[PDB]
């Protein structure tokens, strides 16, 4: 693990600010024009985090085709995710049509509804089978067709139908239910079982449209969610896993998404969940 020696340098010599620092001078910065648009002001949960203009998905609606979402494409990894924030009580419809237009098989969702007292994200998934969604704007119904609550994360069967067509799909909901409402857990372990269930379920083959993954801003957990898969995909694939160099593949996935690792802590994090991972496979 060569990795493994940089985690302890940086680790030994407590530089992991500095390399974080590194990180935020080296990223790309595009144009984010249609987010600052006035008429998509209550389409952003935040002000500073918005979709690049290059990489910004569209809905399918004349109107306004406006969503906080972006897609990272990793072409030697042939990984693709939709990054997006958690929902706004305006914008739930525009979620469920974009999983739709999209072809989406998962959703990732890494935060709980309320953290640190504040409502992180609207409640956009039915919480029991006999109580149906309906969003009128978008012309879809949502259905709970089972759950299966674990320790640390929640599993969802969902059916979603598209009211003017009549056609349904069936949708998966992971959600990861445990990360602290501050900092990082102590251990990779549960979110490894959780990164290998969503695989395991086929939500990240090419078979479908990309996966959905969210937090609150769809940038620091939701980040670190993509990077541990593509590196250990990477690894997967390499004649020299080695060669994989954590650093340059996350300044890779931030020329398609602003801030994806928000803290020295979730970087720190990231290389113990892809130095642990790499483990697994043997
Ligand atoms: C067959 C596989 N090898 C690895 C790695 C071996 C050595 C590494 C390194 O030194 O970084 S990664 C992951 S899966």
């Amino acid at each position: 693990m060569e990795m493994e020696k940089e985690f302890e340098q940086i680790d030994k010599s407590g530089s992991w600010a500095a390399i974080y620092q590194d990180i935020r001078h080296e990223a790309s910065d595009f144009p984010s024009r249609v987010a600052k648009l006035p008429k998509n002001k209550n389409r952003n949960r935040y002000r500073d985090v918005s979709p690049f203009d290059h990489s910004r998905i569209k809905l399918h609606q004349e109107d306004n085709d406006y969503i906080n979402a972006s897609l990272i494409k990793m072409e030697e990894a042939q990984r693709s995710y939709i990054l997006t924030q958690g929902p706004l009580p305006n914008t739930v419809g525009h979620f469920w049509e974009m999983v739709w237009e999209q072809k989406s098989r998962g959703v990732v969702m890494l935060n709980r509804v309320m953290e640190k007292g504040s409502l992180k994200c609207a409640q956009y998934w039915p919480q029991k089978e006999e109580k149906e969604m309906i969003f009128e704007d978008t012309n879809l119904k949502l259905t709970l067709i089972s759950e299966d609550i674990k320790s640390y994360y929640t599993v969802r069967q969902l059916e979603l139908e598209n009211l003017t067509t009549q056609e349904t799909r069936e949708i998966l909901h992971f959600h990861y239910t445990t990360w602290p409402d501050f900092g990082v857990p102590e251990s990779p372990a549960s979110f490894l079982n959780f990164l290998f269930k969503v695989r395991e379920s086929g939500s990240l083959s090419p078979e479908h449209g990309p996966v959905v993954v969210h937090c609150s801003a769809g940038i620091g957990r939701s980040g670190t969610f993509c990077l541990a898969d593509t590196c250990l995909l990477l690894m997967d694939k390499r004649k020299d896993p080695s060669s994989v160099d954590i650093k340059k593949v996350l300044l890779e996935m931030r020329k398609f998404r602003m801030g994806l690792i928000q803290t020295a802590d979730q970087l720190r994090f990231s290389y113990l969940a892809v130095i642990e991972g790499a483990k697994f496979i043997m």
